């Protein structure tokens, strides 16, 4: 028993992790097959830069790569939105099996954290409604990447390109499209209010059930409209019949129906705690999905 | 900027996590040159639980009732030695896939990452401390034993922790790699308790710096305090007494925020006499004490 905020086994993404300086700027790359990707702005020497005029100035020799203590040579570049496609002459011999994917708010996935190309840290983060990230990124993270595991196959859905100045995160999918109103350019930029990723807090109170913490518990239950109006007034995204359908197999198990969980929900949310906590928390977490909880609770592996 | 619970990269762990099996027992073992390290208790039937002798039981076993699984690949045992709670199966061939490595006894308070496996295969990787107490707080299912904890410096591996046992709160004990159990706990059925748990105060203090160098402030007052007039009031909360090698262990992120230690230790007195009245500290309601000063560190700093 027990419950973690648990990230993906890194290992099949550390082997794909380069270093990549041009100018003055080091920050990492991710090699696959015979193709580095890595933030547009490494090419920057700011407030207005033009990117694809900046890169026609540029040769093969500017972009320096180095997998460990070996120096990829480049054959060729171009921009793809806002991340660059550094052409090598080596296929990665430890390319995973692995596509581009793009998430919606509120799903999670895994981030390594990565330095001069030698990966750091990993830990789980939640795309917000705002489209941040709640990221921990030091000087030379960009090009950090975050994944998602299914079965042998690595779901890449995140390169890291900027912090705000409320100190959160934003990026890029791997085909550099950014999450959110954002580019990558310094100028004046905010992240817009968040909100509570609402069908991730009924998951972790169903986690919470599942590891026999009770209390919150009620005899009532509520209405969609009903719950979606005092959702509303608490600063809660929506709850769609997508996310009840979603929930249905937890709703099984428990015997907690979901309007009735949202009745707990409620009941937390107008009256808080009363000095009490859930899986060791004394807030709502939302950064479980449904399928982070069942997988956490049903043990699946990765091969 | 930001501050999250960070596991070290998995991938130097993952190769060496092979499958052991013994009878109808199924669980985790850490493949090592040519040495699988798993739980003596793989080779236990339900019969004998309570009071194994691990020694009658192991003199009766052969080197092929131990099938070893690296993948899609058995492993020939060719010898066995058991060290303390811990089974050494020296096998045919060496792992390509080993890591430079080191065995670590840590203490209490110390943190490291669990690689939780199931069938010699990877589900997840996350943080967990050594508690006063000498559980940890882990996540682990039917199978999971001989699922290792970890730190990684540089290139190198030092593993701390051996998962063995779950005890009825809940929470989860297990060994060093030489097999000897962190805390008074035996693998043994038997009736077992974790004593009380307290709060890691050197590692709460170190998370409050690491939210004065995340820009939040709002906890700090005006006052100082002796260490003994600090530790009498933390004792009265549960927490464990901070020593003068805490108050040095602080002394970089001392320097750093410009807070003096006990200065600090004046604001953790308030904060645990007021609670946090509506407010939250890098995300958090609670007061944490699963980040080392180390911890704080090489996260804030680099
Ligand atoms: C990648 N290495 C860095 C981001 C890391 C470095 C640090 C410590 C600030 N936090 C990180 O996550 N990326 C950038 O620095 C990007 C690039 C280069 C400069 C600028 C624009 C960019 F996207 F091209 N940038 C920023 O992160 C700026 C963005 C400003 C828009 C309003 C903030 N961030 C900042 O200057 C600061 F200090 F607010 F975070
Ligand atoms: C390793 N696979 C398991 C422990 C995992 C399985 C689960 C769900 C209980 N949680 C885990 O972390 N190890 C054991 O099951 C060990 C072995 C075999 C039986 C017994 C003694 C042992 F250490 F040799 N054991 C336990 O974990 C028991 C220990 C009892 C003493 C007081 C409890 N635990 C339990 O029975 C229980 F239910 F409390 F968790
Ligand atoms: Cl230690």
């Amino acid at each position: 028993s027990g419950f973690r905020k648990m990230a993906f086994p890194s290992g099949k993404v550390e082997g794909c992790m380069v270093q990549v300086t041009c100018g003055t700027t080091t920050l990492n790359g991710l090699w696959l097959d015979d193709v580095v990707y890595c933030p547009r702005h490494v090419i920057c020497t700011m407030l207005n830069p033009n990117y694809e005029d900046l890169l026609i100035r540029k040769s093969n020799h500017n972009f320096l790569v180095q997998a460990g203590n070996v120096q990829l040579r480049v054959i060729g570049h171009s921009m793809q939105n806002c991340v660059l496609k550094l052409k090598v002459d080596t296929a990665n011999p430890k390319t995973p099996k692995y596509k581009f994917v793009r998430i919606q708010p509120g799903q999670t996935f895994s981030v390594l954290a990565c330095y001069n190309g030698s990966p750091s840290g990993v830990y789980q983060c939640a795309m917000r409604p705002n489209f941040t990230i709640k990221g921990s990124f030091l000087n030379g993270s960009c090009g950090s990447v975050g994944f998602n595991i299914d079965y042998d196959c690595v779901s890449f859905c995140y390169m890291h390109h900027m912090e705000l100045p409320t100190g959160v995160h934003a990026g890029t999918d791997l085909e550099g499209n950014f999450y959110g109103p954002f580019v990558d350019r310094q100028t004046a930029q905010a992240a817009g209010t968040d909100t509570t990723i609402t069908v991730n807090v009924l998951a972790w109170l169903y986690a919470a059930v599942i590891n026999g913490d009770r209390w919150f518990l009620n005899r009532f239950t509520t209405t969609l409209n009903d719950f979606n109006l005092v959702a509303m007034k608490y600063n809660y995204e929506p709850l769609t019949q997508d996310h009840v359908d979603i929930l249905g197999p937890l709703s099984a198990q428990t015997g907690i129906a979901v309007l009735d969980m949202c009745a707990s929900l409620k009941e937390l949310l107008q009256n808080g705690m009363n000095g009490r906590t859930i899986l060791g928390s004394a807030l709502l977490e939302d950064e479980f999905t449904p399928f982070d909880v069942v997988r956490q609770c049903s043990g699946v592996t990765f091969q």
